[PDB]
């Protein structure tokens, strides 16, 4: 169990990338097909699971573009700012990044209402259950990843 | 809370640095003459007292070396393997490293066993009672650096 304060910046960004954001991007791949069928199927008589669905496309295609940023982009600034070369819109970065996540997170709002927390109705079973219980699974190892991004690897820097 | 697997051999290597490695120089150059000083004085008294400075003074100078071993040839070795240019001589550094684990290990048990279990008489105050707990301090920050190493730093090139 690491203490992160002893991770430098480049240190810690490869553990989000580790951590996170790879487990992530693998996820949203295995996840959707299970996300799509169900509201192929239980969608026509229950359209909040075509809510849901919609939903969740937006919150996994906002991700996804918004690692690329970070990965490719944002955190080699984060980087060579507390490697001390002028980067002269390391706040601007920073303030990009966490619009990114609130607007993330106000969509996990949109997806944890939708399904009342995750709980299935009874007559939910298969898909349905396991694409809940995925979700859940998801929804907290979003927060923990943005937790981290913004509570510790944004303070390093600012 | 943090987890250290997901670490790549050299974001691994830094933290050890940074969360070990300094630490341990920094506590050798302030602990080291309290030892000195309580095997001066009630030393005479009780003997074994200065059978542990003697003992001490080794398990120093030995992570001292060990350390620097590690900081300037063999995680540079290390760090090369992983991104894959040709180290052989890998195994055989990984064998000597824990050669010296192995060292510090058993000599670590015997400063222990000198002190009670770190257990100070009835008779001990002042320098007495702080040198036994910085001690044991110090012995269980070595079993976290060197378990560290040992079962993911190593286990991650082999
Ligand atoms: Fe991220
Ligand atoms: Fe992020
Ligand atoms: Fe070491
Ligand atoms: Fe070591
Ligand atoms: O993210
Ligand atoms: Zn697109």
């Amino acid at each position: 169990s690491l203490n992160p304060k002893f991770l430098n910046v480049s240190s810690l960004i490869q553990y989000i990338q580790s951590a996170y954001h790879e487990p992530l991007r693998e996820e949203f791949k295995n996840l959707t097909p299970y996300v799509t069928k169900l509201s192929k199927v239980h969608g026509p008589n229950h359209p909040y699971l075509v809510e849901l669905k919609e939903t969740y496309d937006t919150f996994k295609n906002g991700m996804l573009e918004h690692m690329q940023k970070e990965d490719d982009v944002d955190f080699p600034k984060l980087i060579k700012y507390e490697q001390g070369e002028v980067v002269d819109d390391i706040n601007t970065v920073i303030d990009d990044l966490v619009s990114d996540h609130i607007a993330t997170g106000e969509l996990l709002v949109k997806m944890s209402e939708l399904t009342s927390s995750y709980e299935p109705p009874i007559e939910a079973a298969g898909t349905w259950r396991l694409v809940y219980q995925r979700l859940k699974a998801l929804e907290v190892l979003t927060h923990e990843h943005v937790h981290l991004e913004n509570h510790v690897l944004f303070k390093k820097v600012s």
